[PDB]
């Protein structure tokens, strides 16, 4: 799926009016991206853990080729895939993947 | 944010008709771990990518007083580096973390 694919997602699960599914997803990136770049800690039930943290802020290796360097974080971006998608995968096509 | 902050995260980018913000992001989230439980490659735009892969894990006893058994159940819920989340973190204020 995607920013469209979900779009039917709601557009199935909802349709109600297609409100934005098309808008909403165009702004759910929007507000993903945008939040954790706005200082907002988004978590999607228990798998989407949406929360910026800095870990970067410099790389450039010494005078001379590969010795990179990092002496200071950034915002980042904390979040990742949770269980929750694992636990329905487990449940729908976990092993339809394994064989 | 969470199932009902990022609701009107997308209620008010939406604002068509609140379509079912409840049960747009409610089965967003049921549809995004669903998804790729149900074995489709859930992603958004061009920032995240969620993607399930046949995996497993196992040498956790668990009947008795868990701490050694020999199973392997566990899908892979991948997923991607959306640097739109990222770069827009540059934009939050990036290096003022860093310093």
């Amino acid at each position: 799926m995607n920013k469209t694919e979900l779009i039917k997602a709601i557009a199935q699960d909802t349709g109600l009016t297609q409100v934005s599914v098309s808008k909403m997803l165009a702004s759910f990136e929007k507000i993903i991206t945008e939040t954790v770049a706005k200082g907002d800690k988004v978590q999607l039930t228990g798998f989407l853990n949406i929360k910026p943290v800095a870990r970067q802020a410099r790389k450039g290796f010494n005078p001379q080729t590969q010795e990179a360097l990092e002496i200071a974080p950034s915002v980042g971006v904390s979040v990742k895939p949770g269980e929750s998608l694992k636990k329905a995968a487990e449940g729908l096509k976990y092993e339809d993947f394994a064989k």
